[PDB]
């Protein structure tokens, strides 16, 4: 049926949204096509953890995957699986593979939680258009309370064993001359003192993280989608994917709607339609139904920039053998807490996570997810005969990023006397993946599909909300900023359009 506002997902831009209009008096239903994390698995606990995989883990695949970096360590623990609705989706182009959440609350299910703005000098290169001052004077302090950005205790970090790999990198990365940064973060660092202290239940401290923690992290469940829920005037509809949007005769959208069980069997087709309608399927999601949309003559007025301007966030991810004397520990907890900030906007510019890994015994590896500025672009392109928007980026797209990532590197291994490893990532000599996402961003960008608060180019009452609008890069963690825009859009589009 008839809903005045319909909000396609469940990640940040979309909960953003749902919670302002419904603070409005909009009556708004969110259609998410994952499942809503709450019942107790065969364990006992919600999500799997790394050690333990099965099918909770994995959207629809047959088999579970070792987190990226650890294979060598936790294969052993693989298994079949049957294909389920799973909380982590694996999804394959052609030469990229991009890794996204699938549930109630979307990526912030699945990530490391690192809540972090992008540097003002950076967001007013790519972004010309929108006004800084109120970006930075409004809605990145009203996203940081919303999500429930906390900060660890500088003690603490200090003297615990689960931070040592992070304070073994941050003095290999000081005697080449680089500095870190604390990386502030949803997960509750008190709660995460305690499970130390073998006081409440292990989370981040058990090898939780990519397929959810089953304490402590403060997902957008928790947080702005329980508010909006809150306000009376939001439902969700869970395992409800939305595969076409058409303009309908007399005014608004309508939708195709699928219903589904969590083997994936169809169990209905829905008609829903709506007045004001809003996607927040993500960078992925929200691409791929508007050059569906474009492509199959249902929204036959979209511009040209609809599938344009994707990028990675310059992800790239590599690692450093230790010396033998500087171990990083067999307890490392799953949230990150420290970065090495070598961001300057220029070329060579990395931001890089010091990432925690899941072994649980010495391994003498230290792992890094960098963050870079490189500038090219992919598009997503409709294939009709398979009816999927096809991502056409090719691997040495990112050498750029590589160049970026290993020239930082390269100044730490001389400064220490240390190498990579070349053996994490399959069996071919690779220092560092190329091929992988973590922080899709762009597709429907800002200003170019879309006005500049996300007013989809050619219709009325058509929003995007979410990693799409960024044009492919923000130089940290992205999810802050795809909050904050979210907020500042949905203010703007409440008080003009609504
Ligand atoms: C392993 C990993 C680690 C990460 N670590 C960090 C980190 O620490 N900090 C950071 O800032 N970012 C991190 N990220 C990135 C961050 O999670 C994303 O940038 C963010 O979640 C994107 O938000 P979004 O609103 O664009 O979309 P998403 O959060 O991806 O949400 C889209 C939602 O829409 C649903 N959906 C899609 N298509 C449809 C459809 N057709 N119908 C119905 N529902 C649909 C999806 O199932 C999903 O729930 C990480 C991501 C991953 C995968």
């Amino acid at each position: 049926g008839y809903v005045p506002a319909v909000v396609i997902g469940t990640g940040y831009g979309a909960a953003v949204s749902a919670l302002r209009l419904g603070e409005a008096g909009v009556q708004t239903l969110m259609l998410e096509m994952g499942q809503l994390w709450n019942q107790p698995g065969p364990d006992g606990n919600i999500f799997c953890g790394m050690l333990n995989p099965d099918k909770r883990s994995s959207w629809f695949k047959n088999r579970t995957e070792a987190p990226l970096g650890s294979f060598l360590w936790l294969d052993v623990v693989n298994r079949n699986i049957d294909p389920y609705a799973g909380v982590l989706d694996r999804v394959n182009y052609d030469q990229m593979s991009v890794y996204v959440g699938r549930g109630v609350g979307g990526g912030s299910l699945v990530n490391g939680g690192m809540a972090v703005e992008p540097k003002r000098s950076y967001f007013e290169e790519i972004l010309p258009r929108v006004d800084s001052s109120e970006m930075y004077d409004r809605y990145f302090p009203r996203a940081n309370s919303m999500l429930r950005v906390n900060h660890i205790d500088t003690k603490w970090f200090e003297d615990t064993e689960w931070y040592k790999f992070a304070r073994v990198s941050r003095e290999q990365a000081g005697k080449a001359g680089l500095g870190t940064v604390f990386v502030p973060n949803v997960y509750d660092f008190g709660y995460m003192q305690r499970e130390a202290a073998g006081e409440v239940p292990k989370s981040a401290l058990a090898t939780e993280v990519i397929y959810g923690n089953n304490h402590g992290k403060q997902s957008l469940d928790k947080t702005y989608l329980a508010a909006a829920l809150g306000t009376g005037k939001v439902t969700i509809q869970t395992l409800h994917q939305v595969k076409t949007i058409r303009q309908t005769k007399d005014g608004g959208y309508a939708l195709t709607v699928e219903q589904k069980d969590t083997d994936g069997k169809l169990l209905a087709t829905k008609e829903i339609s709506c007045r004001y309608l809003f996607l927040g399927a993500g960078s992925l999601g929200s691409t791929e139904l508007l050059v569906r949309a474009r492509d199959t003559g249902t929204l036959p007025n979209l511009n040209s920039e609809v599938g344009a301007g994707w990028g990675p966030n310059g992800n790239i991810m590599t690692a450093r053998a230790n010396h033998m004397w500087n171990p990083t520990g067999a307890h490392q907890s799953s949230i990150p807490a420290l970065g090495i900030d070598a961001w300057d906007n220029s070329d060579s510019s990395v931001f890089a996570e010091i990432a925690p890994m899941p072994a649980g015994l010495e391994t003498w590896v230290s792992l890094y997810l960098a963050i870079t500025k490189n500038p090219q672009r992919g598009t997503f392109v409709y294939d009709a005969a398979t009816d999927r928007a096809k991502l056409n980026w090719t691997r040495d797209q990112n050498a750029p990023a590589v160049n970026a990532a290993k020239a930082l590197f390269d100044r730490i291994n001389k400064a220490n006397g240390t190498i990579y490893r070349y053996d994490l990532f399959g069996t071919q000599l690779k220092a560092f993946a190329d091929d992988f996402c973590y922080h899709p961003l762009g597709g429907c960008v800002l200003g170019k599909a879309t006005d500049d608060y996300g007013r989809v180019a050619g219709y009325k009452n058509l929003y995007v909300t979410d990693g799409s609008l960024i044009p492919g890069s923000v130089g940290v963690n992205p999810f802050v900023t795809i909050t904050a825009l979210a907020e500042r859009n949905v203010e703007r589009i409440i008080k003009q359009d609504v």
